[PDB]
């Protein structure tokens, strides 16, 4: 199944930018209702962060 996901992170490039098209659109979040939404994205990002260094290769 690896190998299926391995290949799978083509879509790794794609979603990073993915969720900054997300980030702009916390400007149409409401001023009470967009800290819950529009923040809860740079958490999925911070725990991503040391994914990136925690993945090294490994068994791809």
């Amino acid at each position: 199944i690896g190998t299926t996901l391995v290949a799978l992170s083509s879509f790794t490039p794609v979603l990073v930018i993915l969720l900054g098209v997300v980030g702009l659109s916390a400007l149409t979040g409401y001023l009470d209702y967009v800290l819950l939404p529009a923040l809860a994205i740079f958490i999925g990002l911070t725990i991503y962060a040391i994914q990136r260094k925690r993945q090294a290769d490994a068994s791809s």
